């Protein structure tokens, strides 16, 4: 049959599902806006990995795929090793380990990469 | 009659999900902002008229902040605050001469860190 009630319920379902999709979109948009502002201003694109780590990529990265990974231990972060991080052992020692400051470390790294970016 | 029951169930399930998603999206957005702060040393507030207020982890005085404005946005301009008026040299070196906000904010983070260090 062609129940009017059934047809209207289908429309209620469609509307409810669309509403949830809109909610997801607003969330994604908010995160992306924040990410874009952080990337533009600080020079780091901050992504969330499949394993709930944070993947940082520099605006001035030398090569495709160069990144740092940090994992929360949320107020505290620990660096995980990457191809790229093994190449910046000294910045890590000086700033991340010895000064005990992630911001000093990332700040120093941004300045070093920026310097490398303009070599010619 | 079965179908009526099923669709009703689907409506209720989607509404429940709506309420629960609102909750977890809200907390996640806050967690992301806080992570950016913990890592970069800047707390970013998104404000009206396409502006971003940034506060350093190493700010010396409550209220010290920087305000940036997007021309749309991609291109950012530093607006003036009482605090920006105290870092003229950093502005000159990294914004005027290098045109790099990331170099500016990175250098500022190291300067403020040195002031407590």
């Amino acid at each position: 049959g062609s129940s009017k009630e059934v047809a209207e319920l289908k429309k209620q379902v469609e509307s409810a599902e669309l509403k949830n999709q809109r909610l997801k979109e607003v969330f994604q948009t908010k995160i992306q806006e924040f990410r874009k502002a952080c990337y533009t201003l600080t020079g780091y694109q901050i992504d969330i990995t499949t394993e709930n780590q944070y993947r940082l990529t520099s605006l001035y990265a030398e090569h495709p795929g160069d990144c740092l990974i940090f994992k929360a231990t949320g107020s505290k972060m620990q660096l995980l090793e990457t191809e790229f991080s093994h190449t910046v052992g000294e910045l890590i020692e000086v700033h991340l380990r010895r000064q005990d400051s992630i911001p000093a470390f990332l700040s120093s790294l941004t300045l070093e990469l920026f310097s490398r970016q303009t070599v010619a």
